[PDB]
């Protein structure tokens, strides 16, 4: 049997640059609390000691930045100079102006476009995959980094693990068949955590609890045998970790974001980003098409590519690639997708709900991946029906 | 015929991302010109009237932050806040720490550990992509949006069209056609060109000038056809550009710094890092691998990846993938590339030559992409000789 390796890493929620991403989407979740119709591109950086949210804003909301930062690193778990960040004690400096008028006028006309009208508020392009190698349908790589990420947070939360600090990474190296075209994962091959860690705990300890409260209830057994590998604080040292131990900045994770290095991506960030900016509510509906492909049964993989000009409504470029799964061929399915799916960023925001913030409806989406989670505010994880000729 | 749309994008120098990208790798260039051995890890970030540089950095080098930040936003042509920035103007923030001690200790021993001992600076994968569709093994929606967002640049510099600014951005639409695998650029589908513009210049003056100075001589004719596509400053006004209109921060541009969405892209920035930091030397040396693959005959496309541990010298895990085009198995590709390359990355830095600055030996990576430039600096740009049969 011939087999490949594939790797995908993730990080948890007290990763420096994921904490900007979460810093990001809790100014959009506030700014859509008041005003659903807020423009919004909030870039934040940290570095020991510091946060600075910047970039543009045109919101009738009245937003505390300070608050929203001091919150969110609190929430995370920055609340002390030993795990790598102090939320009540670190600068917070902000540097938000308005949206370019130049820009304003030619999305939007400055909040007169009717919807169908809505210009792209970028140029760029966008892909959504889906494979059906997991019941998320995204791919076991991805899935696998990403849970253990999820649980090595909950293990320090839930009080297991009490020797955690917040910042930690993973990264699981599946051995992988192809079956005409479709991802068939065999074992896990290499398994990988860095986490902080506090001056109590031995690397025996670390090495321990790791295997035993966060890998082994994450990956199925069917997927680990005797010679899986493991890594397991490899730097031999993890204490100083968040900003101190390494800058973070928003949309340093797009990949991590998304399909961990498996179908494609176009290079635009999430987090930060009203729906007008077709990097988020392209991507959103690209994986509703890519997903929708996969569960209606007519591809066991899909990649669906669009792509957009600042102030232009429809695209102008949309495929679709099946790598030879597709029970139909590539070219009517890419018929389907265009007469299924609307295309254009005003249609995508009333379609998906992307305007609703609030209970930190896309401050989740910024930590442990934008796709493949069932919470129902994730609107693009919905499978739409789509007309074919269906096998018996 | 039966074709399928592939779209790629760029931005020129004088996008806040990319002026990022530069002054990080500006920064780094300035301390591996003082101290090769220099541990650089230096993000940048923009906005009205604003730049700061951040992170951490262990160098014998005496560096004047300011001075390279200014100098690098002067040279692009940010002069004034007419342009979206100032670069004698500006206020310049520095938050640069030494590197953590825990990396140090971990990844090279306090500057202690020998080559071959070297760990990866950090975990992650990377992947290296190479196409038979251009000279320079690149594909063309990629190649075609970076070559005109660089003539873009040139004529605003050379002053063929003086109603330019600096910030702007490419994207084209290449119709291809799938040979067994291998891609075929049928014809150019679709032209965009946003760009920043004074006052003084309509926007027929723009969308002439753009075809003529700008595309026109950058497309091969035989790619253009009355059916091509055009949108020339669609937005219908970019006065306003560079910090003043929109946020920069390093590595925001992986995509366009890398194969325009072909391939792979494992999610590691480059700009502002030293060559222990496998994100750039590993995605270096997988690129010098996917090109020698195609340059070499064995395949006519090649996707390679790497992933790493921190701390620790060998990868976790290669693999090669030639999309059906391989002559031979891709299981005996990947033992001749495993044979042929070092993944080790202090084997990997002194291979490439990596821990030299200088002549903006990294600053000139740091805009119009890392791969498929013919400059002598780009030394994982030399195809190694594989042995096959
Ligand atoms: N008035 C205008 N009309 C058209 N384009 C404009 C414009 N003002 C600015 N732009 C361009 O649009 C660019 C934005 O490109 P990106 O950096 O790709 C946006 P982003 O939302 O930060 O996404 P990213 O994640 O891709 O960085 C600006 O930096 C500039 O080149
Ligand atoms: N002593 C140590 N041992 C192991 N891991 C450590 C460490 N100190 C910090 N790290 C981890 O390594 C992380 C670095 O992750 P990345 O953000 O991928 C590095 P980067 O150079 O910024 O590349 P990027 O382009 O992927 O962002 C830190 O944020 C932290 O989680
Ligand atoms: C076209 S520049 C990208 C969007 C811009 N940051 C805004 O405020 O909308
Ligand atoms: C492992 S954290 C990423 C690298 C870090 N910025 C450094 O200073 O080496
Ligand atoms: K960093
Ligand atoms: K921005
Ligand atoms: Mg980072
Ligand atoms: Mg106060
Ligand atoms: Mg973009
Ligand atoms: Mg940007
Ligand atoms: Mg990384």
């Amino acid at each position: 049997m011939e087999t490949f390796l594939f790797t995908s890493e993730s990080v948890n929620e007290g990763h420096p640059d994921k904490l900007c991403d979460q810093i990001s989407d809790a100014v959009l979740d506030a700014c859509l609390e008041q005003d659903p119709d807020s423009k919004v591109a909030c870039e934040t950086c940290t570095k020991t000691n510091m946060v600075m949210v910047f970039g543009e804003i045109t919101t009738k909301a009245t937003i505390d930045y300070e608050k929203i930062v001091r919150d969110t690193c609190r929430s995370i778990g920055f609340i002390s100079d030993d795990v790598g960040l102090d939320a009540d004690k670190c600068k917070v400096l902000v540097n938000i102006e308005q949206q370019s008028p130049d820009i304003a006028q030619g999305v939007h006309g400055h909040f007169t476009k009717r919807p169908e009208d809505i210009g792209a508020g970028d140029q760029g392009h966008m892909f959504g995959y889906a494979t059906d190698e997991t019941p998320e349908l995204m791919p076991l790589s991805h899935v696998l980094a990403t849970k253990i990420g999820a649980r090595l947070t909950e293990v320090r939360k839930n009080g297991t693990c009490r020797w955690l600090r917040p910042d930690g990474k993973t990264q699981v190296t599946v051995e992988y068949y192809n079956d005409n075209g479709a991802m068939v994962p065999v074992r896990v091959h290499t398994v990988l955590i860095s986490t902080q860690h506090d001056e109590t705990v031995t690397n025996d300890e670390i090495a321990r609890d790791l295997k035993e409260h966060v890998i082994k209830p994450i990956i199925p057994e069917k997927y680990l045998d005797d010679k899986t590998i493991f890594h397991l604080n490899p730097s031999g040292r993890f204490v100083i970790g968040g900003p101190h131990g390494d800058a973070g900045l928003t949309g340093r994770k797009i990949i991590i974001d998304t399909y961990g290095g498996w179908g494609a991506h176009g290079g635009g960030a999430f987090s930060g980003k009203d729906p007008t900016k077709v990097d988020r509510s392209g991507a959103y509906i690209v994986r509703q098409a890519a997903k929708s492909v996969v569960a209606n049964g007519m591809a066991r993989r899909a990649l669906v590519q669009v792509s957009y000009a600042i102030g232009v409504p429809e695209p102008l470029s949309v495929f679709v690639d099946t790598y030879g799964t597709g029970l139909i061929p590539d070219k009517e399915i890419l018929k389907i997708v265009k007469e299924t799916f609307d295309f254009r960023p005003g249609m995508m925001t009333i379609n998906l709900d992307l305007k609703r913030g609030g209970n930190g409806r896309f401050q989740k989406t910024a930590a442990y991946g934008h796709f493949g989670r069932d919470d129902p505010d994730f609107t693009w994880e919905v499978v739409k029906p789509l007309k074919w000729d269906k096998p018996q």
